[PDB]
């Protein structure tokens, strides 16, 4: 029936760290014609318009910066949602409490800046500080895979918080994530799944798990097809839609 | 005598918060003829290229943005230094640590993140965090001023780390900064004192007790001069070198 194209940003429609091309941005203009697209990516607002252009509002049926946290359709904002709305101001500052009493009793060779980066979906952790050098983040790595500096601390928040449906992810070299459960790109599927759409075909590049796209790739509600590049997704489009 | 002129930048060259103007600009070039010149303050370099133009360290003979932990002489960086090994590890980490652990226990409507912003000559330290909205800085200022939030931490610090060197100065509306006793303005004379100028001029617009002009301005290496605006230190120069 009525189906809806949703692509993954980031080394689908673009190669990776790189803007889209003017013929991948007139291909999907053409393919618009046939089908309702859409485009999913983690990073906010502002990255997406560097990345497919400032008018991106406007090419796309849809747009969902930040896992769809923040919502556009049919050129207009369809919704705005982040953690401190969604858990309420209690709950961020008890978690945002514990952590800063929880980091200042671990004992490390260094400590710098930023141990709470704050984002619309999540909490990004850090024992050390994000404005570590990155020689630091080494050291750090290296002590935290000996002492499992990371792994006792989400151990400690999930028993203390995880009933109130947060996710902790350990990712990287010296941080972890705190984010409300399936603020993932899965997100994005609440503002689709009641447009009538027969099928939702998704296109991305990291489908496997601990993939960006893994979860969304996953779900029931995904027609998912994994994409090495974007070539290889006008290649597939191309025997799907002609 | 060899002399030079120091010039605080804000209030001293410029309007409050703006550009020089191109009539301050050609005027404090014809002095360059007959005095070297030289510009400190508390900002970073970008804002003291925004402010005097992205060419000063050709424009000046001596250019200290951040008190002078970042300096330049004849448009070559000099001899730099950071708070982490002029103080030591353990000591940055005991101050992290305590601010950590105090700020988990202030009540505030709303904490953020980037609550320790580790910079090169100081820990600015901000209880709501320094990614907050302008909404929330604004909310968090006025909650300041009826609580006493950053005046009682300050306190409290001062008590804790007596004894270790440390300066502690609130300003603006959201933080407050931690330096070694010295890294202020003052900083920056170890790079002209005993370097062949009998005469140091300064002049600044916050020379009062309690203005980041004060310590260089006291200090016995500088001749200091006190000024009411930009146009106030231009009628000064024009007495004292013309
Ligand atoms: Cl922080
Ligand atoms: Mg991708
Ligand atoms: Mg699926
Ligand atoms: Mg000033
Ligand atoms: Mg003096
Ligand atoms: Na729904
Ligand atoms: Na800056």
């Amino acid at each position: 029936g009525p189906a809806l194209c949703l692509f993954d940003v980031d080394g689908t429609l673009t190669a990776p760290r790189q803007k889209i091309t003017k013929e991948m941005d007139d291909f999907l203009q053409k393919l618009r014609q046939k089908i309702k697209i859409g485009v999913v990516g983690g990073s906010d607002f502002e990255k997406v318009q560097e990345q497919l252009g400032n008018d991106v509002v406007e090419k796309y049926d849809y747009v969902f910066p930040e896992n769809g946290l923040v919502a556009y359709k049919d050129g207009k904002l369809l919704c705005r949602q982040n953690i401190q709305s969604h858990l309420g101001e209690a709950l961020i500052q008890d978690l945002i409490n514990y952590c800063l009493s929880y980091i200042a009793k671990i004992k490390l060779p260094k400590k710098r800046g930023t141990f709470i980066e704050f984002r619309n979906g999540m909490l990004n952790v850090s024992p050390i500080g994000r404005s570590c050098s990155q020689e630091e983040r080494i050291e750090f790595y290296e002590l935290d895979k000996k002492e499992n500096i990371r792994q006792k601390f989400v151990a400690d928040l999930r028993k203390e918080f995880a009933g109130k449906g947060l996710t902790f992810s350990i990712g990287g070299q010296i941080s972890f994530d705190v984010f409300p459960d399936g603020w993932d790109k899965r997100y994005c599927l609440r503002h689709v799944e009641n447009d009538g759409y027969k099928t939702i075909y998704f296109f991305g590049d990291k489908t496997m798990p601990g993939g960006n796209d893994h979860e969304i790739f996953t779900d029931p509600r995904t027609m998912g097809y994994s994409v090495t590049a974007p070539e290889d997704m006008r290649r597939i489009c191309e025997l799907l839609f002609s």
